[PDB]
């Protein structure tokens, strides 16, 4: 008996960044005054880029108030270009206390779209750049031993250039700016960028901007209270392609960006995906914590090599790493494993919500009596299910996976 | 105005073998006696797997004798075994002539479905493997120049490792092998093993085996005469899952297969997809040139890097692959346009049609009339174009991307 899930107009965006359809401007090898600096490194970024225009909105947000999400880009670029004025760039940047911001600062079933699995599928992918360093992976207080070591090594061989390894590293970055901030500038709307740092192929530094947020007041006395934050980020999506996906945003063109591509350059037109959004202290504290999802991947990876190895009474990392019983891998490859792992702990994170709790408890149990028939051979535990299947776009596409091993 | 694409139950596979369906028994570093002769290759590759069981039809064909495919199947599994009981084996196995082999051997519009879009998605991945040698490419009597080898070098680091250069490669071995059985064997049923060779990310050789084809009759006095064949291909896909895709097959389930994955060791269903076919030696020595896909992939690359180099009055080749004037690449990185471009000419190859020269050449046409009315501001153009609208997958894929360009 498959999962019913919910019929309604199509599930829309929920992450607190971009995910697929982010677009960085960035500079390589950064040696400026002040390297290392965010703000600094933004204006570098900023200054990358010369295709601005007149911005517009192309996809309003149906219950915001446009002009206001316009009327805040424009002053975000006015505010950079007070700072190039300037003799000296400031550490940080506060931006003036506006009518467009102190609005925008606040001062029902949906049913699967294609969206999501195709999120998915682009989060198991690889980049041509590295997000984490070779020993980026581990807080052990002593040496590891050699077996760790070794597994440790070809994980995060399989994983440092994945895109599910840049979320995280965008979402630790994010998170520890906007917590920073909370705590420093208490009462002021800083202007915080949108930031990460990667290693090119041919081994260069890069520093990446994705756009900005700005936040309101911010006294986080305890873990659940919530700072406000408008975010502001680049993209080459036309929105007007998957309308419903961006129920949430306001999105500006903003301007015109040269690319090259399979029939030589061309230009495009460069969007701005605006919406309002909020956190707590906890969940930032979470989102600082990002990187344990690579942790918590290679334990699953170590925990089948353990089983592997109590099995031939010998080591299995070499044998299980490259392939060599088993005469094949499922997903394809180890790689692609180690990536889909990731991938999967990486969304757990990014769209965590009681939807998702609650369905990974209740489907876990009935994966377990559904296998016991199934190798030997209710409602309550159905409905407890199926009322987690309301609107979350995550939760929706693991429960149409649940729906496939069924099947199967 | 949008093509209009044709209505209709959906498309079919119509490639000379499976593509992303495909599932390989392999042997690493093999050193056999005989290693190198594809029977013993096969031998050697099929004696890896003790999965098998008594085979049954899972997808029946609706316009075939289906228990003829079966017989089929039964038939090289029990010829391989009287092999096995042999002395020797021998160097070619040429199939007894049996009632299903003579049967199998011969001695409407439809709309754009999913799974050819899912193919091209899956010919521009990166596979663990390479498939092609540093100096694969090119056939030039000299030595080539710093700037071309340059150049050749950044291209084949980007494709050698491709699913597209697979199929190529697949193509190239299968196409070799039947043409040369047609011209040497030309009144035996020879059982002509699918083979490809590989090195691993660790730098060991592996032969693939795919499957076999049974030749019939082949007197191929010219080139358009035709040489039938029944393909037996192995795979992990459960064809109930898109019935559609599989219009010309009957599917058996012929055994069990152990496999690495996410969830740890699992046993999937394998599958064995049969088929009749035929191709002609004109389409033989076509596929035997697979190999010039990547030489004119390549010659479109250098076409943008010569331009780019005219501009800036210095080689562009460096800047161009390590993509350091543009602000960024459309597909998401140089490699991803290296592949991309790749997998399109890979794809006219193994989908060659009439209706695809007509689509090319009229769409081309159509091309340059909406660029010059875009950039300074008929029916029977219109006419050429969608009569080759049809039932190609191929062609009406490529109708639907051209849509998407007239959108933009």
């Amino acid at each position: 008996r498959p999962l019913r899930l919910p019929d309604g107009p199509p599930c829309s965006q929920r992450s607190k960044f971009l995910l697929m359809d982010a677009l960085k401007l960035s500079i390589e090898d950064p040696s400026h005054e002040g390297e290392g600096i965010p703000l600094y490194d933004a204006i570098k970024c900023m200054r990358t880029f010369f295709g601005w225009k007149e911005p517009n909105v192309v996809k309003p947000h149906e219950k915001g108030i446009n002009p206001n999400y316009l009327l805040s880009w424009k002053q975000v670029l006015a505010e950079l270009q007070d700072i190039e004025n300037e003799e000296k760039i400031p550490r940080t940047k506060n931006m003036k206390k506006t009518s467009q911001l102190k609005w925008a600062l606040g001062e029902e079933l949906r049913s699967l779209a294609s969206w999501i699995q195709n999120e998915f599928n682009k989060a198991c992918e690889l980049t041509d750049s590295s997000w984490i360093e070779l020993d980026e992976i581990g807080e052990d207080a002593a040496p590891i031993e050699h077996i760790a070591s070794m597994r440790r090594n070809y994980f995060t061989a399989e994983v440092s250039h994945c895109r599910a390894t840049e979320y995280i590293m965008k979402g630790v970055y994010i998170n520890t700016a906007l917590l920073n901030a909370s705590c420093a500038a208490m009462d002021d709307f800083q202007l915080i960028p949108m930031i990460s740092k990667c290693r090119t192929k041919e081994g260069r530094r890069k520093t990446n901007l994705y756009g900005f947020i700005i936040k309101g007041r911010s006294h986080l006395r305890n873990d659940t209270d919530v700072v406000n934050f408008v975010s502001m980020e680049f993209s080459l999506t036309d929105p007007r392609l998957e309308p419903h996906k961006w129920e949430k945003y306001c999105v500006l063109e903003v301007g015109d960006m040269l690319l090259r591509s399979a029939i030589g350059h061309v230009s495009r037109p460069m969007f701005l995906y605006v919406r309002t959004n909020g956190t707590s202290k906890i969940k930032m504290k979470w989102g600082m914590e990002m990187r344990r999802c690579l942790l918590q991947s290679l334990q699953q990876i170590e925990s089948m090599i353990e089983a592997e190895s109590s099995v031939k009474e010998k080591d299995m990392t070499k044998e299980f790493f490259e392939n060599k019983s088993p005469k094949g891998v499922e997903e394809g490859s180890i790689g692609k494993v180690c990536r889909t792992l990731l991938a999967k702990s990486v969304f757990n994170s990014l769209y965590a919500s009681p939807q998702l709790e609650g369905f990974s408890a209740e489907s876990r149990k009935l994966l377990l009596i559904v296998q016991a028939l199934r190798d030997n051979l209710l409602g309550g535990l159905y409905e407890a299910i199926e009322e987690c299947l309301i609107n979350d776009p995550w939760v929706l596409l693991n429960a149409s996976w649940f729906n496939s091993f069924l099947t199967h």
